[PDB]
């Protein structure tokens, strides 16, 4: 397994190097967001969670499409501010309540190395 630490304070160094394939290595569930909030990678640990097949997830929007949920000012408010400011890095406890059930999640967002991209990482709590 990739032994990375949720919530370590150089993930986006770390996250740079790894593959797709090595992404599912991850012990939590990891999803990459353009600015816009369209989902480049999604990983399995992600799929464990919210049920969602990744493959059938790349390609849509996280906001508008796949997650409903956050789309709300304690999520996607501070997604946009954070993509406004060009500097995102917080967490925070929510819900994931669509189209299953109610599971409490751990979230923390944060900006890529790279310019426009964004990560989003989830663990059960
Ligand atoms: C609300 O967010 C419900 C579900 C959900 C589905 C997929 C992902 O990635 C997160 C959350």
């Amino acid at each position: 397994m990739e032994h990375v630490a949720f919530g370590s304070e150089d993930i986006e160094n770390t996250l740079a190097k790894m593959d797709d394939g090595q992404l599912d290595g991850l012990a939590f569930g990891a999803i990459q967001l353009d600015g816009d909030g369209n989902i480049l990678q999604y990983n399995a640990a992600e799929g464990d969670i919210t049920g969602r097949d990744p493959k059938q997830v790349i390609g849509k929007n996280f906001f508008k499409d796949v997650a409903p949920c956050t789309d709300s000012p304690e999520f996607y408010g501070k997604f946009k501010e954070g993509v406004a400011s060009g500097n995102l890095n917080t967490m925070f406890e929510y819900t994931f309540d669509y189209q299953m059930t109610p599971t409490k999640v751990k979230v923390h967002m944060k900006k890529a190395l790279s310019g426009d991209s964004y990560w989003v990482f989830v663990k059960r709590v």
